[PDB]
């Protein structure tokens, strides 16, 4: 096996799709790579080091809308950025549980710094721009996690029976997209209100 | 040990606080209860059966605002219900990862049926009332999961340094509460718009 960082990240992503996150271990990864575990240890010290790097790589590889287009509104940037974030988290089995708990890596510093500056340039204070960006992140992580965990870990009253048919009718994309519009409209109301009672 | 359902759920909650969810196993629970694992098997068939029952019990025990008060508005019910849901999920180590992926249990049928009927009585269609209730659930699960997983699994530019001080200044409660108001205001805009272009 070639054991530079990119081929270790590639076999580990491959293995996450096959086993999920609880079945991903350095002993299984060494066997996939066809090397002994001391050989693997030289490259990958532990499972946290590995999950930290996968969380960065899945967004580097798949999260394409990380910055505003030139002249794009803050509303449009949040919509687009959230949908790209959903799409990157859903690309791999347990992608959202791999993200959970990470913080921006050094490789992401400039990207996330730009996102926050862009909201302050749009009128938000830093804290309000942060609370908007975080509410979009938490709603998206929540929606993808319920979806992915629902299919991993596997007498009704009339409206629940029907709620359950609706829920299960697609990937959760329509419920997501409609909730996203409500979130962005609530922030716009708050932005424009300024100091008036809203 | 007494091994009726309530004392097994009690020792298992106790054990979840000590070990977290990945260290919670029927072998560790049998040792906590001081019985042999065949004795435990008669009562608890497996870890999924156990996590399913804990997800129901933590809300039964701690989620107190599950129904609207008499005369309460839909806005106020969503605010209060979300905060109670956050509070119940945060009461135990990995409480939100225990919830993840469950669906309403038979013991919760009447409660969730009422919640959906209440939104349709407030003007929502069933699907729109469902999308509002789900967006509140997903945002709350997302915010508590990022919080709990951030503390479990353990050169900055100026606005990220400052974002990071703000984030970490409390439990995530202010970011949660502010995002909650934006979500509820976005649904109200959408409810009242009816068929007009909004
Ligand atoms: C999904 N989108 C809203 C963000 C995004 O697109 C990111 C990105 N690298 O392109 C993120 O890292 C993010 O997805 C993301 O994961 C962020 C993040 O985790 C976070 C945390 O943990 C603490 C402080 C801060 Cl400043 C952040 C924060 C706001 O930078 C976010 C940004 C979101
Ligand atoms: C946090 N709050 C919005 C809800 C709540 O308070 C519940 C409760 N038992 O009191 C739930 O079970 C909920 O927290 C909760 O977990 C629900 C839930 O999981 C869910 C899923 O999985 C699929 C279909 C439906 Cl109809 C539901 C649904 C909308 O009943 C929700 C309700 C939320
Ligand atoms: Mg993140
Ligand atoms: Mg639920």
């Amino acid at each position: 096996a070639r054991l530079n960082r990119e081929s270790v990240i590639d076999a580990a992503l491959e293995l996450l799709n096959e086993t999920g996150i609880d079945g991903l271990t350095t002993r299984k990864l060494a066997q996939k790579l066809g090397i002994e575990q001391p050989t693997l240890y030289w490259h990958v010290k532990n499972k946290r080091a590995l999950l930290d790097a996968l969380a960065v790589e899945i967004l580097a590889r798949h999260h394409d809308y990380s910055l505003p287009a030139a002249g794009e509104s803050w509303q449009s940037f949040l919509r687009n950025n959230a949908m790209s974030f959903r799409r990157a988290l859903l690309r791999y089995r347990d992608g959202a549980k791999v993200h959970l708990g990470t913080r921006p890596d050094e490789k992401q510093y400039d990207t996330v710094e730009t996102q926050l500056r862009f909201m302050t340039e749009n009128g938000f204070s830093l804290r309000d721009g942060l609370y908007a960006i975080s509410a979009v992140s938490h709603f998206t992580l929540g929606a993808v996690l319920e979806q992915q965990e629902h299919t991993a870990a596997l007498n009704l009253p009339p409206l629940l029976r029907e709620a359950l048919q609706i829920m299960d009718s697609d990937d959760g994309e329509q419920a997501f997209l409609h909730g996203l519009e409500s979130l962005i409209r609530g922030f716009e109301v708050q932005l424009t209100a300024l100091l008036q009672i809203v």
